[PDB]
């Protein structure tokens, strides 16, 4: 369930591994922000 | 407990607790109830 | 046994969850340095 | 997949995969096979 | 086997928990760099 990894790059971008895939994006600022729907897909598997 | 607990480079503490994502300035003593004051920035899926 | 989380803040302070409690302190530079005995207790439970 | 995955403060991605330590600039798109180009910086023991 | 935690300080030093002990050092630069053999032991137990 949820993320396997969740962490920041030093430039303040949020990265996460979810369902073996890698995502990044600006971190959310309220629970109304669906982060995973807007996050940039940057790895399609293997994570 | 928390599943993830980690800093942003601007020094904000982030944690995932009960599937929810929270941020806040880090607690400064054993009297500081972090979860009661942290900003809820995601509810579910974390 | 040991810590559940152990990570840095961006100013160089070491943070750690140990026995569900949160601690912080300047990291040790030798194994003679009992870090947990000097660390600041910043959370008494729930971590 | 990875056992650890994390940044160095200069912006380089580090990962432990199959006991090995790898680093490299993070991927920009899912067309980028990161593990295939990452620099192997440790062969075992991670 | 391997490490329980592996992470950076903001000054670029690699830290690792290995067999309950805390180590630090410049990150390895190649597979010919035996890191654990040259890392600085900074904690002998409890991690
Ligand atoms: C761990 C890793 O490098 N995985 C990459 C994946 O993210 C990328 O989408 C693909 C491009 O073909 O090459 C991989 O499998
Ligand atoms: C992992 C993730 O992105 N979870 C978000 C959640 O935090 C947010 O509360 C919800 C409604 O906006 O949308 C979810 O998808
Ligand atoms: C996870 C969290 O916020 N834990 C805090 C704890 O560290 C603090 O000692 C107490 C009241 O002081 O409030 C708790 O629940
Ligand atoms: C954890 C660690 O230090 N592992 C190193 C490995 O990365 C390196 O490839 C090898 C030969 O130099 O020495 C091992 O001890
Ligand atoms: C987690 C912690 O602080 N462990 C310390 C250890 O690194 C140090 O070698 C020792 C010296 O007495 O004090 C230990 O218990």
């Amino acid at each position: 369930s949820g993320f396997k990894f969740l962490f920041f790059s030093p430039d303040g971008t949020l990265y996460g591994v979810h369902n073996d895939k890698l995502y990044k994006g600006t971190p959310p600022t309220s629970d109304n922000d669906n982060w995973l729907a807007r996050a940039t897909l940057i790895g399609n598997g293997g994570w």
